[PDB]
């Protein structure tokens, strides 16, 4: 009896309790059970994404094969998966592999149908040693072979609807992500499984937001999976914060210190300071002790609440009578009962240690899965945040009106205020040339991260041709780039929570644009490969120059909507009409006037205070010569620029040759006074 | 459509309703072990033997 050797029983571990409480599901159990019952197509195969539960469902129609919720021509059937393992552990020769699977498929003949096969990975399962399927193909539309397929949705398309010889055999069954309701009345099953194991306490609060949060920001896997793991994860998480703890460690730590001291000293007073931190140190322990039997007898006893679960289903299966009312009466309430009775007492004693899983868990578990700020508020961040504007003004100084749109699109979405269907702020930063945009660009790099340089700039002026979207998106299959993929769809579906910059985005060549459509529609963007990267959690941010000479002409004497409503027109002959139509907000800059211009000679001055403090010059200024600076680097055709360059030479040129010369020795400080017209540098 | 019929012929609600009636007032009555339960549930099972006999 090979059946007994190369096969795992389904309905085995469904009677022994193996297998776990499956949800919902009515109507794809349903249609399976349709399909399993036809003269022709005999073998429903599973169509889902890799992650929605398919060995789940054959294991839910498994159990109600077990507890009879089938038509009579299933009652009685065996589910019998392949062991694709065992077969192989052994084999040497020639087709012994293929000689145990025959005998496997004759004794399933012998079995006349009685028995229906299962076998996951079945784009695994075509060529698995004529070689391990196709063996198989005259058996299956016969009423011989009922093989069960459940198989990925790109693997269905691979190795099943190609290869057409076979493909009038099997049944397309989209099983569907579940929505978000649903998959909290999975979990409603399963916080019962996870309190087993992890010896923990879960909250229907941190349930509801673990679906929710979990559907709206990972993004790569899917449900009923993700949540499932956000709630484990959690469990792990709140399971070592309990087995630690803190106190115990700094009165260790400390009572070895004055140990070590007080040895040392053999006054002394350290007896009797050891003596009272030995006893807090007792009273902790005995306390954690306390605290570790009271949950171990809570989980002893909500063990005992589950098998008795266990055994009365058994008794429902089995139908035994006074044991029925016996169980329940008897052993569920009072087990309920106190099991809550111990859960006011934990809650009474536990002061030590989080006994259970709150819903911060799930933001903490998350934040780490990303990097988007999912936790809550504490005391740096949030005061970190709430002065948005004096940050970016304490870079980016001048331009208010980009500065507040840009910290309220951030505020918007850390509140949660931001639709779900755009990315966080779509940008389209406008203006005359040198104003700050780039450093506008790199102030939020360097608010966000701690760092000017984390963030996907992608130059758009490498990109003037039509096989710049071959560059920035993928390559596709089958080509020489296949193997890494784009620069922006690769950068961020390792990334999700960056800033995506497009620097100088009217130079490319439309069809880039036509990429960029489909990102500020969707936020999924599609590659070569296939796969879609979420976007929902980035700010495209994209910088241009094209008003220069209507900016520069007239936004003296004139308004601010008026200008920004005209320089739009501008745009509108330069970018497409459903493009700009779907931007957040299009901030338009203003040239740069002379305070403007005296703060941003103070910055530049500031920085080439800490270059020469790390080559080791302290250097003071004359405001005089800051005039000169001011009266030098101002022009308004160019920006800024001619402020920083003039600062390089200037200053730096007379500086350096003399810090060249060795006439300037370290220890001094340089006093910057002016010249008749140049700047001076002394030593006194 | 011919698998579907074949399940609605195969497989009742009303019977899973009057199982699920029966089996919850025969947990009542073996705790209660005031009745009139005994009377309730021969009413539901002579109901549910006459839709079995018919079914
Ligand atoms: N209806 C459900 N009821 C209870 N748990 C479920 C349900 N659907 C999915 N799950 C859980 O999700 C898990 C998914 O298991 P699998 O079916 O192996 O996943 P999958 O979708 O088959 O992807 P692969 O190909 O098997 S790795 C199950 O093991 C259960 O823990
Ligand atoms: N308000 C400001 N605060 C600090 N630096 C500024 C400010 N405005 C302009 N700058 C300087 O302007 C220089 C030019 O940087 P960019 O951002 O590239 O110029 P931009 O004016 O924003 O437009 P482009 O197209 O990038 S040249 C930077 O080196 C900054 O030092």
């Amino acid at each position: 009896q090979a059946l007994k050797k190369y096969t795992i029983d389904l309905t085995e571990r469904a009677e022994q309790g193996k297998l776990d409480p499956v949800i919902g599901r009515d109507e794809e159990i349903r249609r399976t059970i349709q399909v399993l019952q036809r003269r022709t197509k005999n073998n429903p195969v599973l169509i889902g994404e890799p992650g929605v539960g398919k060995t789940a469902i054959v294991e839910g129609l498994a159990q109600r094969i077990i507890n009879g919720e089938v038509p009579e021509g299933l009652k009685g059937r065996r589910v019998l998966a392949l062991d694709m393992g065992a077969l192989v552990a052994g084999a040497k020769y020639r087709g012994e592999f293929e000689e145990r699977l025959k005998g496997v498929l004759n004794d399933l003949a012998k079995q006349e149908g009685n028995v229906i096969l299962f076998i996951d990975a079945l784009h695994t399962m075509v060529g698995a040693g004529m070689d391990a399927g196709n063996m198989l193909k005259p058996a299956l539309a016969r009423g011989e072979l009922h093989c069960v397929g459940a198989t990925t949705l790109d693997e269905y398309r691979q190795y099943i609807e190609k290869d057409a010889a076979l493909e009038r055999r099997f049944q397309k069954v989209f099983v569907a992500e579940p929505s978000v309701e649903d998959t909290i009345a999975i979990l409603r099953g399963l916080k019962e499984r996870y309190e087993l194991h992890h010896h923990v306490q879960i909250t229907d609060p941190a349930i509801v937001a673990a679906a929710t949060l979990s559907h709206r920001y990972i993004a790569d896997r899917q449900l009923p999976d993700k949540a499932i793991d956000l709630i484990d994860e959690a469990a792990s998480s709140i399971r070592m914060q309990i087995d630690s703890p803190e106190e115990l460690d700094r009165l260790d730590r400390r009572i070895i210190q004055l140990k070590l001291e007080q040895q040392a000293l053999m006054l002394d007073m350290l007896n009797e300071e050891l003596s009272d931190k030995e006893r807090q140190y007792s009273e902790l322990e005995e306390e954690w002790k306390a605290e570790k039997a009271s949950l171990s007898g809570t989980q002893t006893i909500k063990a005992e609440l589950e098998q008795a679960k266990i055994a009365i289903e058994q008794a429902r299966r089995v139908g035994d009578l006074a044991r029925m009312s016996e169980l329940q009466y008897g052993k569920i309430p009072e087990l309920e009962k106190q099991l809550e009775a111990a859960t006011q007492l934990e809650g009474k004693t536990m002061r030590l240690l989080r006994n259970k899983v709150t819903d911060a868990e799930i933001a903490e578990v998350l934040a780490r899965w990303t990097g988007i700020p999912v936790s809550r508020m504490m005391e740096s961040e949030r005061e970190k945040l709430l002065r948005m504007e004096q940050e970016l003004h304490h870079r980016v100084i001048g331009q208010n009106e980009a500065v507040d749109a840009v910290s309220n699109a951030i505020r918007r979405s850390r509140a949660g205020l931001a639709d779900p269907n755009r990315p966080i702020g779509s940008f389209l930063f406008l203006g005359p040339t040198g104003v700050g945009k780039t450093e506008l660009c790199k102030a939020l790099a360097n608010f966000m991260f701690d760092s000017d340089e984390a963030m996907v700039r992608i130059d758009m002026s490498e990109f003037m041709e039509k096989h710049s979207v071959s560059r920035l998106v993928g390559a596709p299959p089958g080509y020489v780039g296949y193997e890494e993929g784009g620069y922006l769809t690769e950068a961020v579906r390792r990334r999700p929570y960056s800033v995506i910059l497009l620097d100088a985005v009217e130079k490319a060549h439309p069809d880039v644009f036509n990429i960029l459509l489909q990102v500020l529609d969707d936020g999924r963007l599609t590659d070569g490969q296939g796969r879609t990267v979420d976007f929902r959690n980035t700010v495209v941010i994209m910088t241009s120059n094209l008003g220069s000479d209507l900016i520069q002409e007239r936004f003296g004497e004139l308004d601010y909507a008026h200008m920004k409503e005209l320089v739009l027109g501008v745009v509108s002959h330069n970018f497409r009409p459903e493009f700009i139509n779907r931007i957040d907000e299009v901030v338009v800059f203003h040239p740069l006037g002379e305070q403007h211009i005296a703060s941003i000679a103070q910055i530049q001055l500031k920085r080439l205070y800490k270059r020469l403090e790390e080559r080791g010059y302290e250097i003071h200024i004359s405001d005089e010569a800051l005039k000169l600076l001011s009266e030098n680097g101002y022009d308004p055709v160019y920006g800024a620029r001619p402020l920083k360059r003039a600062i390089q030479q200037q200053i730096e040129n007379p500086l350096a040759q003399q810090i060249l010369s060795g006439e300037l020795v370290p220890g001094k400080v340089i006093r910057l006074e002016v010249n008749e017209d140049r700047i001076v540098a002394v030593q006194h």
